[PDB]
């Protein structure tokens, strides 16, 4: 409440603020992640250098100590930065829902210039609406009311650069949520193991293959290959297919190699008995080898089947299949083991609890730091009895973004 408390409290985020966010950024230039953290470091130093000179404001109750013609300049050089920021953590957590929720379309999807863009776009969007914005409408300076005038100009600020970047992160915390109950699918798994190429190419066993693992022939003429692959799309290819073809022949294939487990007499009884993740990876072995090739790893089967989870491992790796394809058979291995992802970098549980925690921390920080001036400066307009103290709390909590958001991005 005291001016004295305020500078205090200004200072001392100026004062943890100025090293955080330096160590943020040499953390940061040690992924999209970094790129947001790497723009909110920046757009985080901006805003520690212009609270010199809003903490000396705060000390004289308001007296703004420099030419009045200045005060919309450092309006400006001191809004910026904070909504930036805001807008970081609401990118950051898009990022993260993304990869959380959409691990491998994301990946698909995502290129290192779009982050990037983004960060500009915030920028350039921040800078346009605050500099057009305080500077047509501007010796007091932040401390002061805006005018009634004002209302609708200061407002589309609010609504804009802080209520919707809000409304999006609180989207993107709750499908992180989301994700993580959702865990990971068969057809996830698939995809990492199996790649995806458009052209013909032989598999480790040296057989015509294309897509997401599709056998095409196990003859050594790539002219069968060509017939058998028009065949399966119904259509000249000439060795080229598409992203869309490839899918519709990996739907099939992992159709097929369900359809397979359920007629076969030896590989039914352990699918039955397993739970999903233990499931998709035997649906993964067949899908490699076929129902035939499945069903001679008895010892394996009958282990599986009595919940035997150690053992199985230990036998299933003593197979041509293990020494052949070590990295994706480990990895199928592991999955039987554990009954949980764990083995597959963009699909285990821990990646999408971090998302979480970062969506949540930025959520939260945007709630409490730039939050609350944002809701009382609108509700200035409406309600001529509002007290001065909640904006002049409000620029307290948004200055201590600097502290608070290095420590969202974990750098
Ligand atoms: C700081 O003030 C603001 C104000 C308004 C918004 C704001 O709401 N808008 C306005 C609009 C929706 C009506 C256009 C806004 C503005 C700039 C850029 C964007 C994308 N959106 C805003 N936002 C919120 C959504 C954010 C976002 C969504 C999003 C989706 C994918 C991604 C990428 C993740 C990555 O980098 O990998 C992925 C690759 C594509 C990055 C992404 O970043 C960007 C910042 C920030």
């Amino acid at each position: 409440l005291p001016p004295q408390l305020s500078f205090g409290l200004y200072v001392a985020a100026f004062a943890l603020g100025f090293p955080l966010n330096v160590l943020a950024i040499r953390g940061a230039t040690a992924t999209p992640s970094a790129v947001y953290a790497l723009n909110l470091g920046c757009s985080d130093l901006l805003l520690t250098v212009s609270l010199p000179l809003k903490a000396v404001e705060a000390l004289a109750s308001g007296a703004w100590p420099l030419p009045a013609s200045l005060c919309p300049v450092f309006a400006v050089a001191h809004f910026a930065p904070l909504y930036a920021g805001g807008g970081f953590l609401a990118a950051l957590s898009a990022a993260r829902y993304l990869g959380a929720a959409f691990p491998l379309g994301y990946q698909a999807f995502r290129r290192p210039c779009y982050s990037w863009g983004v960060c500009a776009a915030i920028w350039a969007l921040v800078l346009c609406h605050l500099g057009l914005v305080f500077g047509l409408e501007a010796p007091v300076c932040l401390e002061a009311w805006d005018p009634a005038s004002a209302g609708p100009a200061r407002f589309s600020l609010s609504l804009l650069l802080f209520f919707l970047p809000l409304a999006i992160t609180a989207f993107c915390f709750v499908g992180c949520l989301r994700a993580l109950a959702r865990g990971s699918n068969i057809f996830e798994m698939l995809r990492i193991d199996e790649g995806l190429r458009l052209k013909i190419y032989k598999d480790t066993e040296g057989y015509y293959t294309i897509g997401i693992g599709h056998l095409l022939t196990k003859s050594p003429s790539l002219n069968a290959a060509k017939s058998e692959l028009d065949k399966a799309i119904g259509r000249n290819t000439n060795g080229v297919i598409t992203k869309d073809e490839a899918e519709k022949l990996f739907n099939q294939d992992v159709d097929a190699a369900v359809r397979g487990i359920l007629r076969n007499a030896k590989l039914k009884p352990v699918y039955d008995s397993l739970d999903a993740v233990r499931r998709a990876a035997l649906i993964n072995m067949v899908f490699q080898m076929g129902e035939t090739g499945v069903a001679g790893f008895t010892n394996s089967l009958r282990m599986l089947q009595q919940k035997r989870w150690d053992e199985a491992a230990v036998n299933l790796a003593k197979s041509r299949w293990y020494n052949q394809t070590p990295n994706r058979a480990k990895r199928v291995i592991t999955t039987f083991r554990t009954g949980t992802w764990d083995a597959y970098g963009s699909l285990t549980h821990r990646r999408k609890l971090r998302a979480a925690w970062v969506a949540g921390g930025a959520l939260l920080t945007l709630l409490l730091c730039v939050g609350p001036y944002n809701a009382s400066n609108v509700a200035s307009f409406l309600y001529p009895n509002l007290g001065g103290s909640w904006r002049k709390l409000g620029l307290i909590t948004g200055a201590w973004s600097v502290v608070l958001n290095p420590l969202v991005t974990g750098y």
